[PDB]
């Protein structure tokens, strides 16, 4: 078949539900802030790309008369992974980055401002910059793990040394429930998912998103607000998709899908009995991509879900996607309070001693040839898309540390490079489920392929859709083709 864009809206559509959007939740009056005389302002933009509910951007604009929105493309995130470098941002990730970029700026103009872009370490460029405008703060939103919190320490002290005069205010952003608002401190957030979610949803609510004013101007006098970096000049060949879904970077294509998601095609109340299906754009939300970006956030999100309650119904699958949200917040929670030892091999469970890397098992299950449909399909979709189900994900997984014996991290970089949706929380700390190395032995699981394919993929429509060679195939030989209509199997299954 073809590519189908996601959202699926056209050009046209998008803007104008971006425009209503915007007006929904646009700030009434301005009237009780003053900005006279309290100066420049530098806005700090990583991964919250959007105007819509942000703090950091609210914050800027109500403690200054004048903001420069700024966006650095670091050096570090086209370099390599970690522990085997594969490439840091793969291509597809980087396309979409690109488009969220663009969007941002078109979005900032409109409300009066722009977006300055600069290629270099955050630490070298917003220095210089609030020296060169008088800048008293810079705002940006508060990361967590290692490498992100790094960063954040070599700015401030970047700017302490150009002198005091300018302070860099980090603000809580990213989740559904407010850090400062759980019935515990992270450090001793519950090692056990469902203890988490029945606290925080008996103790705590999810507050109101952020009107943000329709007029957030004017910037500094700028001669150059540079150009959108192109993957070529940052050293990546460009990637197309060629088949399956095409997610579209940007704020405006995120709210978009939200709209098509929920109201145009009403598929929220009907979401719990669907978000296990691994074809096509419809089975589950899709918001993935856009909330790693910070294209779109989950206050908003929930606030679209309280009105189709309202408004259309409420039920199990309309309450579902909020409990999905959840997992989001309880991973971003717990990489604090993990540290480094989520990407350790032990884990946070700091578990066992084994593991192999051998690069040509690996290769196979990176290339889709391991000789199982489910698993190479799952694979090819990923490396053709940037993007895999949930269901896909925890297979994949299973069958590369429980099948194939491999180090667990070797999979979790690769889908680093991988995922248009890229969270290290979410990424690594589910991986760390995955592979039995977490806090929750409860949550430790081989998954069967031959039950997961009869159970989620019955017709073999999902493995014929990515390995058109098996289309002419019944089912039953969809899953179990053989060596010759299909290929050899790399590894035996742990389990008969
Ligand atoms: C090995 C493995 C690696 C993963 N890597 C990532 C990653 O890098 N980034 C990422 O955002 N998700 C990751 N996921 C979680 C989950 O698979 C994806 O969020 C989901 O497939 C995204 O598609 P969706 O938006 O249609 O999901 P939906 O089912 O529509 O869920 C709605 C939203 O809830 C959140 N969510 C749902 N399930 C989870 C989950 N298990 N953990 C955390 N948040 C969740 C997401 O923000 C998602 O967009 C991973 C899961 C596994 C098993
Ligand atoms: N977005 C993102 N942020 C990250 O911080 C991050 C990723 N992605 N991808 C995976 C890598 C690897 N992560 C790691 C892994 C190990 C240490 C580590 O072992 N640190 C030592 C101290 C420094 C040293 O001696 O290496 C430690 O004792 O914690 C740090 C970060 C950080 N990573």
């Amino acid at each position: 078949d073809h590519i189908h864009r996601v959202p699926a809206l056209t050009e046209e559509e998008i803007d104008s539900v971006a425009i209503k959007t915007f007006e929904r939740y646009a700030l009434p009056s301005s009237s009780s802030v003053k900005r006279k005389g309290k100066g420049v302002t530098i806005l700090w933009f990583r991964n919250d790309l959007r105007v819509l509910d942000n703090d950091a951007l609210y914050k800027a604009w109500s403690s200054s008369d004048t903001i420069l929105p700024v966006y650095c493309l670091d050096p570090r995130l086209f370099h390599t992974t970690h522990f085997f470098n594969f490439p840091k941002t793969g291509a597809l990730r980087g396309g979409f980055l690109m488009e969220c970029l663009v969007d941002l700026r078109k979005n900032l103009m409109k409300r009066g401002l722009n977006l300055l872009i600069r290629s270099g370490k955050p630490e070298e460029i917003l220095p210089s910059l609030a020296k060169d405008f008088g800048a008293r703060t810079v705002f940006a939103h508060k990361e967590t793990c290692s490498e992100e919190v790094d960063v954040e320490r070599l700015v401030n002290q970047g700017l302490k040394r150009v002198g005091n005069s300018t302070k860099l205010e980090l603000i809580w952003g990213s989740t559904m429930y407010h850090k400062d608002d759980l019935p515990f401190d992270v450090f001793d957030l519950p090692d056990v998912y469902t203890q988490f979610r029945k606290s925080v949803e008996a103790k705590c609510s999810i507050r109101s998103s952020t009107r943000i004013p329709l007029s957030l101007g004017p910037t500094p006098s700028v001669d150059d607000w540079g150009d959108v970096p192109t993957l070529e000049k940052l050293g990546v060949e460009p990637q197309e998709v060629t088949r399956g879904m095409r997610f579209v970077g940007g704020e405006s294509a995120g709210v978009g899908r939200v709209f098509e998601y929920f109201w145009k095609k009403d598929l929220l109340k009907v979401y719990k009995e669907t978000r296990n299906g691994m074809l096509g754009p419809d089975y589950s939300t899709k918001f993935s991509p856009w909330l790693a970006f910070g294209c779109i956030s989950p206050r908003f999100i929930y606030e679209e879900v309280q009105r189709y309650e309202k408004e259309r119904v409420a039920n199990n699958s309309t309450y579902w996607v909020l409990f999905e949200l959840i997992w989001r917040d309880y991973f971003r929670f717990l990489s604090i309070k993990c540290g480094n030892s989520l990407f350790h091999l032990g884990g946070p469970r700091n578990v066992q001693g084994k593991w192999s890397q051998d690069q040509k098992l690996f290769e196979s299950w990176r290339d889709a040839k391991t000789g199982y449909p489910l698993i190479d399909a799952n694979m090819k979709e990923l490396s053709t898309t940037g993007f895999m189900s949930n269901r896909g994900r925890q297979i994949v997984c299973s069958f590369l540390v429980r099948d194939m014996g491999l180090d667990w991290r070797m999979g979790a970089e690769w889908f680093e490079t991988c995922l248009l949706d890229y969270d290290p929380c979410s990424n690594y700390g589910n991986w760390t489920y995955g592979a039995g190395v977490g806090n929750d032995p409860r949550e430790d699981r081989y998954f069967s392929i031959p039950k997961q394919a009869q159970n989620y993929d019955p017709e073999g429509e999902y493995v014929a859709f990515w390995l058109q060679q098996l289309r002419r195939l019944p089912k039953e030989k969809r899953h179990w083709p053989g060596r010759l209509m299909y290929m050899d199997t790399v590894v035996p299954l742990k389990h008969g």
